[PDB]
């Protein structure tokens, strides 16, 4: 048993809910929240800007020290940093940004990072302002992640579309 509530079950291991990932993290305090990061860990908008704002910018301060030491992530890569006030850990995962001309084939590599964690609260990678088709992102998630993933979709209209179209 875990503390996640109100999720639709898609598969053996994938669950989904219409909720802001920020509001879900505050309520659950999961072991791992996934950030939809970029390679610079510059948390401007989408899930990164919203998560970072909820940490009072502590996520960005920690992230800048990480980049100063290690350099940028790879597209498709990740790093584990603090979850601050939202979670034990934040897994910063870089999905391809379609709008940036980033290769969509890297989305599977991005979701493979989730398999290093038994349970995660996560957004749909490369969706929203990263420009990918969210229906595709959900399919790659279900076909790639083997650990237990609780997906938060903030947009009501997108949630209803993802559920109705899910095979
Ligand atoms: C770059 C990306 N944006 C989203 C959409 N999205 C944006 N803002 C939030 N606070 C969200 N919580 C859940 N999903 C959210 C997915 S990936």
């Amino acid at each position: 048993v875990n503390s996640f509530s109100g999720y639709l079950k898609l598969t053996d291991n994938v669950y989904i809910k219409n909720a802001d990932i920020v509001e879900e993290a505050k309520k659950v305090k999961p072991t791992v929240v996934v950030n939809a990061a970029n390679v610079y860990l510059k948390h401007g908008g989408g899930v990164a800007g919203a998560l970072n704002k909820a940490t009072n910018n502590a996520m960005q301060v920690e992230s800048d020290d990480y980049i100063a030491t290690n350099g940028p992530l790879k597209v498709g890569g990740s790093c584990v940093l603090s979850g601050h006030n939202l979670a034990k850990h934040c897994l910063h995962v870089v999905g391809p940004n379609v709008n940036k001309g980033e290769d969509i084939q890297l989305l599977k590599s991005a979701y493979e990072n989730f398999n290093q964690h038994e349970v995660l609260l996560a957004p749909l990678l490369s969706a929203g302002i990263f420009g990918a088709d969210p229906i595709h992102s959900l399919r790659v998630c279900v076909d790639t992640v083997r650990t237990n993933v609780y997906l938060a979709v903030f947009d009501k209209n997108l949630y209803d579309k993802l559920v109705s179209s899910f095979l």
